[PDB]
């Protein structure tokens, strides 16, 4: 009963998890793929688009695996040091997406605003060294106050869960949760959605199909923002929520805006659909 019944579990999670690592890996090796062999999609801004799928990948190869075998296999199976890399992959990948988006707003606003200082300030050598210090910037934020213990709390339930092998949850104190949130999102969040509001602007006050085509493209970068906002804020907002009261939100739907955030790897790839040239890419590559 109790046996029949988690080895129906067992075996149905893990293929719907297997179908998740697929559906993120195969989607961004295409995406990388794409752009990497299409003269036409080597833009700058999809040296940027390149940088936000390996965040992605990384999600997909190694956040996600791991996260699944906890899921299916109801324990943590790797050990305490790679509980912690695995912690810290994760807070990395996240941040590093968000940064990636903001680069991105940014980079199209100069472009909207300027595109003749845009033209000569913004080649691929610099687009290089901006993917290197975002990268940087997040893993700065993420691996040293992970490796360092910052996130620790002395909680009864925290201490539990610290010694105990087996659990791998990422129970921290309150001034980490506050700051990393911080750092890691909301403060890049509004910096975003700021330049994004600018960027809408421009494009309103702004040959008649050139200028649609354009937009298009704007709006499917749009729609990854959108999106990755929608993925990852009602997770974000629990982690706030639970700093001044554990009880207003159920663990379960904590856990699912988790697993809801992970779901946003899988999604640019398809939101990427909306272009001619990545869906022919896209064909051409499958073959
Ligand atoms: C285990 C964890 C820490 C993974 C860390 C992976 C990073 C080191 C990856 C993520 C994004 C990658 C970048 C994504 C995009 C580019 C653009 C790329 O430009 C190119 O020359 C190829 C495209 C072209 O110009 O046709 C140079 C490598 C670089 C900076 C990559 C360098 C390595 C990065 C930063
Ligand atoms: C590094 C740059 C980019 C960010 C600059 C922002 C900081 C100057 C400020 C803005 C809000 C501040 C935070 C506001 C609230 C908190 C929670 C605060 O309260 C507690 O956690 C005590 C509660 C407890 O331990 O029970 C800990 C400090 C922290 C993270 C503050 C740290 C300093 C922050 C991040
Ligand atoms: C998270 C990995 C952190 C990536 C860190 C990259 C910084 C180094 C970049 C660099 O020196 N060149 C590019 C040259
Ligand atoms: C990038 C974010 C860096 C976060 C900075 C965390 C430093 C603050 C850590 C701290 O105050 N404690 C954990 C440090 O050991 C102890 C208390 O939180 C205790 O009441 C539990
Ligand atoms: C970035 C990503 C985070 N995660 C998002 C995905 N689940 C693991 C943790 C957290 C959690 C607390 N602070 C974070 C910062
Ligand atoms: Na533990």
């Amino acid at each position: 009963g109790a046996e029949l019944l988690s080895q129906q579990w067992e075996a149905g999670m893990s293929l719907l998890m297997a179908l998740v690592v697929l559906l993120i890996v195969a989607g961004n090796v295409l995406v990388i793929a794409a752009i990497g062999s299409t003269q036409r999609l080597q833009t700058l801004t999809n040296l940027f688009i390149t940088s936000l799928a390996c965040a992605d990948l990384v999600v997909g190869l190694l956040v996600v695996p791991f996260g699944a075998t906890l899921v299916v296999r109801g324990t943590w199976l790797w050990g305490s040091f790679l509980c912690e890399l695995w912690t810290s992959l994760d807070v990395l990948c996240v941040t590093a997406s968000i940064e990636t988006l903001c680069v991105i707003a940014i980079d199209r606003y100069l472009a909207i605003t300027s595109p003749f200082r845009y033209q000569s300030l913004m080649t691929r050598a610099r687009a290089k060294v901006i993917i290197c210090t975002v990268w940087a910037i997040s893993a700065l934020v993420s691996f040293l106050p992970i490796m360092m213990h910052w996130w620790r709390d002395e909680d009864p339930q925290a201490l539990k869960c610290y010694q105990d092998p087996g659990c791998c949850d990422f129970v921290t104190n309150r001034a980490y949760a506050i700051a990393s949130s911080i750092i890691s999102f909301y403060i890049p969040l509004l910096i975003m959605i700021f330049v994004a509001l600018r960027v809408y602007r421009e494009a309103k006050e702004q040959s008649r199909v050139m200028l649609m085509r354009e937009h298009k493209a704007l709006k499917t970068l749009g729609i990854i923002m959108g999106v990755f906002t929608l993925c990852w804020l009602p997770f974000f907002l629990v982690n706030i929520v639970n700093v001044f009261n554990r009880d207003l939100v159920p663990d379960w739907l904590f856990v699912a805006f988790n697993w809801l955030g992970y779901a946003n790897s899988a999604m640019n790839p398809i939101i990427y659909c909306r272009s001619p040239d990545f869906r022919k890419a896209f064909k051409r590559l499958l073959a």
